[PDB]
């Protein structure tokens, strides 16, 4: 079901492709089409190819090349694109965590809808990168429930989807809503627990079930019983449970249905899914938004930074 937007070239020439790039760049001017082109019809693995065949043809590095070549949102997403899959949710989450003030809604996105597997991957590769360890990083960074929520989720420890019990699912679901809507005040620690160990598969059927028995949806209650920081994770975990590409889908929209654009959080949805789910992601924000992701992104952006990303997402027709 999950399908990402860009894959592997055939006929993939490693050394012709940075040849390609040289001729772009060496001699008054840019051409950014072709560089634009070209990369964003490139895999992650393949970029990295071209950047080390690159060096091997022409003694130069190609990120610096085009860093000195390119200029504003266009150069910012052509670098995110080059930055190695491995690395990059790591490196979102450093420069998120770096300097005083942290920047809660990357933390909040990434933690929220990386699956255990991945969000172990992350701890390594982040721990590999900059010598510090994420989970103590972020514990420096937040605090109150919102730090222990983040912490329960970085444990990326979520109980297996197994074989469904009428029980369980009963038992949670009321749990919930005599954690939320019946208590004075709000049992936050009920809500992460839950929200933050139980299966995927077993809370979307007590989701249902909350429905059914309290005539709220968990996110109307969220919304009801919490504020700041803490009801924004909550939220975010749960629409992740529901659907990873929906709540990606909603996190696009929102960054560009105002009189701005967020630009950081625009590169940073499109470059980490294009090779994971974009395409779900694309059909999502299509089902819940009137129009297709790539209408929006053509009504927000411009120049060559529009091109890359409308080439990026495609759909058209969606
Ligand atoms: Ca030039
Ligand atoms: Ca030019
Ligand atoms: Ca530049
Ligand atoms: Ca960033
Ligand atoms: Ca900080
Ligand atoms: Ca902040
Ligand atoms: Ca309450
Ligand atoms: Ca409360
Ligand atoms: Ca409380
Ligand atoms: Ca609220
Ligand atoms: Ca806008």
């Amino acid at each position: 079901a999950l399908r990402g937007t860009v894959t592997d070239f055939s006929g993939f020439d490693g050394e012709a492709d940075a040849e390609v790039l040289e001729k772009a760049m060496e001699g008054l001017g840019t051409d950014e089409d072709s560089i634009l082109n070209l990369l964003t019809a490139r895999s992650n693995a393949q970029r990295q190819q071209i950047a080390e065949e690159f060096e091997t043809l022409f003694g130069r590095d190609l990120v610096n090349d085009m860093k000195s070549e390119l200029t504003g949102k266009f150069e910012k997403l052509i670098v995110a694109l080059m930055k190695p899959s491995r690395l990059y949710d790591a490196y979102e989450l450093k420069h998120a965590l770096k300097g005083a003030g942290t920047d809660e809604k990357v933390l909040t996105e990434i933690i929220a809808s990386r699956t255990p597997e991945e969000l172990r991957a992350i701890k390594q590769a982040y721990e590999e990168e900059y010598g510090s360890n994420l989970e103590d990083d972020v514990v420096g960074d937040t605090s109150g429930y919102y730090q222990r929520m983040l912490v329960v989720l970085l444990q990326a420890n979520r109980d297996p989807d197994t074989a469904i019990d009428d029980a369980q699912v009963e038992l949670d679901a009321q749990a919930l809503f005599q954690a939320g809507e019946l208590k004075w005040g709000t049992d936050e620690e009920e809500f992460i627990t839950i929200l933050g160990t139980r299966s995927v598969s077993h809370l979307r059927r007590v989701f249902d079930k909350y429905m059914t028995i309290s005539g709220f949806q968990i996110e109307e209650t969220i919304d009801r019983e919490t504020s700041g920081n803490l009801e924004n994770l909550l939220l975010a975990v749960v629409k992740s449970i529901r659907s990873i590409p929906a709540y990606l889908a909603e996190t696009l929209y929102y960054a560009m249905k105002g009189a701005g654009t967020d630009d950081h959080t625009l590169i940073r949805v499109i470059v980490s899914r294009s090779e994971i789910d974009l395409f779900n992601i694309r059909k999502e924000f299509r089902k819940n938004f009137a129009t297709s992701l790539y209408s929006m992104i053509k009504g927000d952006t411009s120049g060559d930074y529009k091109k890359a990303l409308l080439l990026l997402s495609g759909g058209e027709d969606d």
